[PDB]
């Protein structure tokens, strides 16, 4: 009914930003539609055509708060279960961590609408390209970040995959929003020329998705084993369930010893302290070298420094043949990315009493060093990642070695609920595989524990929700990605070339 009117109108416009917004929430895991990340994209750049900057702001912002509303809604889940708060409190904080993660994208469409306000190739080409990288930087770095629901990722199967071995999956988000743009604007003005120049950028890096950047070892294969343990969360810390926990574990381990090579136990399987389990780590470690296995386990350890004082880590510790078990070895990796207000008190200001309280066990941690030693586990490095940290390309890059076999992770996913919460970890994940060239061993207390090969693909999967022992055959890969070797920089020269050319032009033109 008179589309050309009524789409003037803000609060269409704003109503149609919510529906564009939550429709790239079907371009991730749990649905992993594609193509809808190109729509969501198209209604963000189409929709603040022909806005003032404020009316853009709030277009970005209704955008931002669409995907982030129905994308990170199980957040609602871990904040249910952590502290207690009533069911109104919890519903407001999603709200408020919806409504925060949306100004980035309502500062994006702001800016975006106020230095290029005509609907030219410059706008959604250029500088949006540009303008995107630097605001989901924001995101991803402002308060400890939180750079979820990145539209790169959607692309792990998708006709850009290539792109990310090379430049990495900011560039595919680079990508996506330029071809969406173009798309927007062959849409919005009658114009197939934007309409061809968007199908052959998106065309261009189809064949690199063929290109091997890994070479396979079949010498060195090995036999892996991930326990799912599936200790209830509730029940995970308590005293009585310590013993049960152990007894879990090292029950389906013990036939595991000597057919598997490498075992893997989840993020923090054995909740008890470090200093508290060395009767039961050192009888574990002694019958692993027997059989010749190697065990890699998480672990809370409140190691204590010099100054009379502990500080708490999330440690993953090596066990077995291939690395003898000492509480001073150095083969341990310190989880160094805290989630916020589960492990820590942001920036501490007051630390005032609240009805959390940092009521969860284990609330208080510590950051390991930003960069660490690969694991070493009979003979194998891996460079390990917990939880929370698979999804910093940057920082696992950084972390990773020429001489690293696999990528290792362990999550505990109770926590991102029964929801698509665990899947967009997951398929986050099976990014980094796929940037480095190298298998992803990711094993999960009740989450999505599988075998990631070195081009993202799952090599082996089992159900959630389960107690279930993943035991399969994985080959290592030699080789550096040009993403790799390189990292984000030369993405962020890129992203200088077009904001310094979109700038200039826009200074040029009033
Ligand atoms: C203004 C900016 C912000 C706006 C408002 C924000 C509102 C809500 C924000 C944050 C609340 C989310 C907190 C979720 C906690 C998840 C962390 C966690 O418990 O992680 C576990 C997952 O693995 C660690 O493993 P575990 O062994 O199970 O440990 C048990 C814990 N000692």
């Amino acid at each position: 009914m008179a589309f050309a009117s009524l789409i003037e109108r803000q609060r269409i416009r704003l109503l149609l930003a919510l529906l564009f917004g939550a429709c790239g929430t079907l371009a991730f895991s749990p649905y992993d539609v594609w193509p809808a990340a190109i729509i969501s994209l198209m209604g963000l750049q189409a929709l603040t055509f022909n806005r003032r900057p404020l009316q853009s702001a709030a277009i970005g912002f209704c955008w931002g708060f669409g995907l982030f509303g129905s994308g990170i809604n199980w957040v609602y889940v871990s904040i249910a279960t952590f502290g207690g708060m009533p069911g109104p409190v919890n519903i407001f904080l999603v709200v408020l961590l919806a409504a925060y993660l949306s100004l980035y994208t309502g500062l994006f469409a702001g800016v975006l609408s106020r230095l290029w306000p005509k609907t030219t190739w410059l706008r959604v080409a250029i500088a949006a390209p540009a303008l995107w990288q630097v605001t989901e930087f924001l995101r991803g770095w402002v308060l400890t970040g939180f750079p979820w629901l990145q539209f790169g990722y959607s692309q792990i199967d998708g006709p850009l995959k290539g792109l990310a071995p090379i430049m990495g999956v900011e560039a595919i988000n680079f990508l996506l929003m330029m071809v969406s743009g173009l798309l927007a604007l062959a849409l919005v003005k009658r114009n197939w020329r934007p309409l061809v120049v968007a199908v052959v950028l998106f065309a261009l890096p189809f064949p690199l998705r063929y290109i091997q950047w890994f070479t396979p070892q079949p010498e060195k294969t090995i036999q892996v084993s991930m326990v799912q343990g599936d200790i209830p969360q509730s029940l995970k810390w308590d005293e009585g369930q310590l013993l049960n926990t152990l007894k879990i574990y090292y029950n389906a381990t013990a036939p595991l010893m000597g057919k598997s090579s490498l075992i893997i136990w989840p993020e923090s399987a054995i909740t008890d302290l470090e200093i508290n389990q060395q009767p039961f780590l050192k009888a574990l470690d002694g019958e692993l070298r027997d059989k010749g296995s190697s065990l890699v386990t998480g672990i809370v350890d409140a190691r204590l420094n010099k100054q009379n004082r502990y500080d708490t880590y999330n440690t993953i510790i090596t066990l077995g043949k291939g690395a003898p078990y000492s509480y001073e070895s150095a083969d341990r990796y310190n989880k160094n990315h805290l989630v916020p207000f589960g492990e820590f008190v942001p920036l501490e200001s007051i630390l005032r009493p609240l009805a959390p309280f940092f009521d969860l066990p284990m609330s208080s941690f510590s950051r390991g060093p930003y960069i660490q030693p690969p694991l070493s586990a009979n003979g194998i490095e891996l460079t390990a990642a917990i939880c929370y940290e698979i999804i910093l390309g940057e920082q696992v890059r950084d972390n990773f070695r020429p001489d690293t076999d696999y990528l290792l992770t362990i999550s505990n996913d109770a926590w991102f609920g029964k929801s698509i919460g665990p899947w967009q970890h997951f398929q986050m994940a099976r990014m980094r595989a796929l940037e480095l060239a190298r298998p992803l061993l990711r094993s999960t207390n009740n989450g999505i524990t599988a075998v990631i090969g070195p081009q993202g693909e799952i090599q082996a999967m089992i159900p959630q929700f389960t107690r279930e022992v993943l035991t399969t055959n994985v080959t290592p890969t030699t080789g550096l990605t040009p993403y790799a070797r390189t990292g984000n920089w030369p993405l962020w020269v890129l992203t200088a070339l077009f904001g310094f050319a979109a700038v200039l032009m826009s200074l040029r033109q009033r």
